[PDB]
């Protein structure tokens, strides 16, 4: 039986269940697919990998020997195996490297749970419905004329201004399943923003199964800029950065987040946040750019920031756009997915 879903909905599911892309993400990290292949990827061997670089982090700060840091770094390499040919494996010394590698394990997790999806479970049913219902979510195209495909459109090209212009070929309405239920609580606080959230396309299928998720309690806390939250973005040009799109591959995907900000707790450089004070639900980071808040709409009572780029007063910032994070998972409600076509061009700084 052929799948009755439309055609970008279909499409959108062969996307983020490619194999092929899975292999290609890990082959880019270095790994070594033969001692360490797709199917062998586990939660517990990645969370105890997160625990190995927590204990480098520690061994930096607590001035440990050359041979304590290097006994640790094989530690990491026996579980997370690699590939560097003739190189030798870096060392993981300095926050740097366990920065990146922390980057590397928050996106291995991903694929770990989209390979676990698409190998579990199951006939005579097409495959492309089959997944589709693994995926708890109710995926609805939204017409290109409506109001709503206009105001997603504003909302990319006003907050978009390096090298690629941005075109919207899909919009897709989302609604993960216990998802409403879980943010009501939520949908009482004050200041709900509806925010960008750009990643990976490897990503996306374990983020329309299981939602947006903080880095687990073994994950370094120096891996993250502002602490172990959800973090968003206000301009599509810091979110579409984060989509991992090239010549090759020109295509991406992004999310439309309602978030309950609450108060926010205003930082203009780096805090490692474990918890936020008293009083506070959320952090903003402080950009030098901000969308002109004379131009902000409301799509169905939730504040959308589309305006125009405009400098703020900010000085002594080291973010060029505002990040909003939160630090539980039940203050964001996902609305919207967009694939995302990146056309690559030069153009030189007026
Ligand atoms: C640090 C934070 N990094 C990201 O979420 C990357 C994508 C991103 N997209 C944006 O649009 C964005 C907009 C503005 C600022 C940053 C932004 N970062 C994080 C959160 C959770 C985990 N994690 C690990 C295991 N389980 C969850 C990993 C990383």
């Amino acid at each position: 039986m052929k799948s009755k879903l439309p055609k970008p909905v279909q499409d959108l599911i062969k996307m983020i269940f490619d194999v092929e892309s899975m292999k290609k993400a890990m082959v880019e990290y270095e790994i070594d697919l033969q001692k360490m292949p797709l199917g062998k990827l586990s939660k517990r061997q990645i969370q105890a990998a997160y625990s190995i670089l927590s204990e480098v982090q520690q061994a930096v700060s607590q001035g440990s020997s050359d041979s304590q840091i290097l006994d640790l770094s094989n530690r990491f390499y026996t579980l997370i195996p690699h590939d560097f040919g003739m190189k030798k494996p870096p060392l993981l010394n300095n926050a740097d490297s366990v920065q990146a590698k922390a980057e590397m394990l928050d996106n291995l997790l991903d694929i770990e749970v989209a390979y676990s999806l698409l190998r579990g479970g199951s006939s005579s049913k097409d495959p492309i419905d089959v997944n589709y219902e693994k995926l708890k979510t109710d995926i609805k195209v939204v017409d290109r004329d409506s109001e709503e495909a206009e105001i997603i459109r504003k909302y990319v090209k006003n907050t978009h201004a390096n090298a690629y212009d941005l075109e919207v070929i899909d919009i897709f309405k989302i609604e993960r399943e216990g998802e409403c239920q879980r943010y009501k609580p939520f949908k009482q606080l004050h200041n709900r923003r509806l925010l960008w959230h750009g990643s990976r396309t490897t990503n996306f299928a374990g983020i329309l199964s299981q939602g947006l998720r903080i880095a687990p309690p073994e994950a370094p806390v120096t891996g993250y800029m502002f602490g172990k939250g959800i973090y968003f973005a206000d301009m599509v040009s810091k979110s579409a950065n984060y989509c991992h799109t090239s010549q090759g591959d020109p295509i991406g995907l992004i999310l439309l987040g309602e978030v309950a900000l609450g108060n926010m707790y205003e930082l203009k450089h780096a805090s490692h946040i474990s918890k936020l004070p008293k009083g506070k639900h959320s952090v903003k980071g402080l950009g030098k750019t901000t969308p002109d808040p004379s131009a902000n709409i409301s799509l169905d009572g939730v504040d959308v920031p589309l305006g125009t780029g405009i400098s703020s007063g900010v000085n002594d910032t080291s973010l060029l756009y505002n990040e909003y994070i939160v630090y539980d998972i039940a203050q964001v409600n996902l609305k919207y997915l967009l694939k995302l076509k990146f056309n690559f061009k030069t153009a030189h700084h007026h």
